[PDB]
């Protein structure tokens, strides 16, 4: 077959995809992957070494404008309860009615003013928590339980140059330019605070690679504590002030991690 | 003397006051107070019981519009370095030139964009840290070292009704209406999120008084941890989400607490 | 170039030197030294082995007679406040006025009789603490935090043969002859107590080299405890009686180590 015919049919190998569909991805092949990877993680079968793991404050927003009803990069996407409900059907197509209601129940207890953006924000958090943030924290816990140092970050800076609208916040993929040091180029119109945030992340990443410890030792920076089971300390990355926090998304991730897999 | 003549002369009993002057206040009288109170605190001579202690995010701002040059409730008070320097002279009149420079040095290392509000914000933090926040945290540490449970809060909600301008932020005195439950009165035009914040603070205060433990046990609230030496956990009070944090103003309070008293 | 022309111009490659100038010294070359050495120390990137570290009681005095005003090997060098101030300008040429005042402030709070030698002694301690003693103790702490045994000494014996005047005390470089065992030669006019001090130091050094433990095991000597973070025990070397002490120069080194680098 022409490579085009293979590409043109990839989308259709599944009866219904979502904006998050991975139609052709890693499998347990008995070669690269010897067993179901959840089993290897749980039972400590992996390379013993240090890890650095993190997520962005609004992981799920990018996906909402690829098909969730009432969303748009070109307006504020204030959506209704009905739209939220439709959006779950878009993101959780094989899931039972009870499964989808349990998501609605966990995410729509406000908190409290009404707050036209309530449903818009909840849908981004559903998608970001389920797909990115809770699995990263779960991976980090299970990995650290076998004795290795782990460092966890929560990136919460929105790029001053971001072409996506404000409501989408600190999107998926938008720490990358900070990690590769693009704001170090003064010719590029990033702010001065961003040049500093990038320089510091660049140094922490490089110190991690060289020394297994993502500290910035020279500028009176906040010390990055290891992420342990029990305390679960993480470092926030922002332009203002680095903070040590604990138990990112504790209540949300209990939902996705212990209850949702049963549904 | 007529009480008016006493009142009219009170301001002048001091060669130079500041907006923070307490001309006639508590003294060591050998009766109510048997010794210098710093000595009693340090050496554990006080009632052994639980305490609840807290401060507001912008304690020092209220005082700046009573005489610091370039400040005004009726504009944004963007002040210069020269004005900041003059402002220290207004707030630290008996203090040596070196003392005042040490304050300038500790507070003016930015952090980094310039940031026209840099000096305005620093002066509010100088006043709030020196006068309210570091002494409260120091009191809380020394008190808890003698074995009693202590709970510390950082109030960071600006009242939607605040008549003072925005730059003054979460001012001194403006948690009080939340503590006395004024936002519980729906007729009063506080937001719904404020009614909820107040109800929860009212419950924590009442639980503290009745049970020595300022928890809100029924609504899945963040648990308020005791403030201990070493970890120094505190609870943030805000309309969005209560957080447990550590070592409020660590770098600033090291300055005021260990170095400034020598100057 | 003739080697003489290179030598003759070395002094001038810098706009102002001090008696402590190292115009051509180690650099981070990417070969011998792979990174800034403060970063390697802090992040534990060094050979894991035992160390023996020490300093002399008056490290800074030797340097004062190479240019500090009012100092002389040929009189008692009783200097004034003005001379002390001038001396800081000689030793801290690139340093801000505030930086130099902070040194004056930390070192001139007496303690208390006046004490004509006050300023003379303070200037020697400024130079010795900044340049030798606090960096050695800081090196020893950071090295020991990674698990290796460290032993720290404070040499406080003035050689009976010292050609420098008394006020200079236990100078920089004047333990060396004790370490190489020159006082073991009875023909040399060192005292008997010095022969014994040298014999014991020679044995401790040799036991350190052979066995990693600088004990003198046969003569009822004071046991030399490992220097740990937290307790910071060190051994004094003197002709009278060896003592175990703690936290050499604690107050001074807090100044140089945590505050001065900011200035
Ligand atoms: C934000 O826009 C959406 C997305 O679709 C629209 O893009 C707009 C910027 C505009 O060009 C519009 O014409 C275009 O269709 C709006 O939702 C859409 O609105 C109609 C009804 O008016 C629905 O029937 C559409 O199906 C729906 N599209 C999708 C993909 O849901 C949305 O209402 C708007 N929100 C605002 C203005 O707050
Ligand atoms: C904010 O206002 C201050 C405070 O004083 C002023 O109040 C203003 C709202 C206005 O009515 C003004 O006329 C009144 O005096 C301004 O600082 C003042 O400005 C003058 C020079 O223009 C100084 O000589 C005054 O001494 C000074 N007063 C004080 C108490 O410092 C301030 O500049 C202004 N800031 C702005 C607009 O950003
Ligand atoms: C200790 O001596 C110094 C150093 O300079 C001097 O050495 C002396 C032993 C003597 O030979 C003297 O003539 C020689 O200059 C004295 O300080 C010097 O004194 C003069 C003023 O009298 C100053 O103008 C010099 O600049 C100054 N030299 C330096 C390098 O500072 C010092 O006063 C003396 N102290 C005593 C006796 O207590
Ligand atoms: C995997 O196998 C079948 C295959 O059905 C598919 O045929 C493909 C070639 C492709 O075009 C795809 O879109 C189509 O869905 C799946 O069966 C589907 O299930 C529905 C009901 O859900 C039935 O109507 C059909 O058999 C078929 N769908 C359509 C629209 O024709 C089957 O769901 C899947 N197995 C899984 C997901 O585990
Ligand atoms: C306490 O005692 C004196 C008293 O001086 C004061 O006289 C009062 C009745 C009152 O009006 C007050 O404003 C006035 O200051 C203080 O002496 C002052 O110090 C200055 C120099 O700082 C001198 O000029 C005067 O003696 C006097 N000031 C003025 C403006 O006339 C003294 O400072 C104080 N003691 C303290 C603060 O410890
Ligand atoms: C490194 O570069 C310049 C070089 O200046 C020097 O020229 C040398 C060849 C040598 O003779 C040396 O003594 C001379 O200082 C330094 O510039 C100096 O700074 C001063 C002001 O501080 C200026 O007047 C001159 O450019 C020069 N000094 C003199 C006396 O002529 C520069 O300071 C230095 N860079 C550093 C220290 O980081
Ligand atoms: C540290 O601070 C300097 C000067 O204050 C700054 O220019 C540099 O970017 C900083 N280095 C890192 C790694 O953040
Ligand atoms: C707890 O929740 C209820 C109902 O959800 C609410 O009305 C009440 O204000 C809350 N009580 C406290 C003490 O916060
Ligand atoms: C130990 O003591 C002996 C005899 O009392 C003495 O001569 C010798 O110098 C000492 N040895 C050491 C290593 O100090
Ligand atoms: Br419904
Ligand atoms: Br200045
Ligand atoms: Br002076
Ligand atoms: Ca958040
Ligand atoms: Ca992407
Ligand atoms: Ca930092
Ligand atoms: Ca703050
Ligand atoms: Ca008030
Ligand atoms: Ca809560
Ligand atoms: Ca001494
Ligand atoms: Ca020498
Ligand atoms: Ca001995
Ligand atoms: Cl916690
Ligand atoms: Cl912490
Ligand atoms: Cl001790
Ligand atoms: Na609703
Ligand atoms: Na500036
Ligand atoms: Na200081
Ligand atoms: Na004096």
């Amino acid at each position: 077959k022409d490579p085009q015919e293979i590409l043109l049919n990839e989308a259709f190998v599944v009866p219904y995809g979502t904006p998050l569909s991975v139609n052709f991805g890693p499998t347990v092949d008995g070669d690269f992957l010897t067993d179901m990877p959840d089993i290897l993680l749980e039972l400590g079968q992996f390379k013993k070494t240090q890890i650095l793991v993190g997520v962005n404050k609004d992981e799920g927003t990018a996906f909402l404008v690829y098909g969730a009803p009432g969303f748009s990069k070109d307006n504020n996407s204030i959506i209704t309860r009905k739209e939220f409900q439709e959006g779950l059907k878009i993101f959780f197509p094989g899931v039972s009615e009870f499964g989808k209601e349990s998501i609605l129940f966990h995410y729509t207890d406000w908190v409290d003013d009404q707050r036209p953006e309530n449903y818009r924000e909840a849908l981004g958090d559903v998608v970001g928590d389920y797909n990115f943030i809770c699995p990263a924290l779960e991976f980090t816990k299970k990995f650290s339980e076998w004795g290795n140092n782990a460092f966890f970050y929560y990136f919460e800076h929105r790029s001053s140059k971001l072409p996506w609208p404000e409501w989408m916040g600190v999107m998926h993929g938008y720490e990358i330019e900070f990690v590769f040091g693009l704001p170090l180029e003064r010719r590029d119109q990033y702010t001065k605070a961003e040049e500093i945030l990038s320089r510091s992340i660049v140094k922490r990443w490089a110190n991690f690679a060289k020394y297994g410890n993502p500290q910035e030792t020279q500028n009176q920076s906040t010390s990055w504590p290891v992420f342990k089971s029990t305390e679960q300390k993480y470092l926030t990355l922002n332009t203002e002030s680095t903070r040590i926090m604990t138990k990112l998304r504790a209540q949300q991730c209990r939902f996705w991690t212990s209850f949702f897999p049963k549904v």
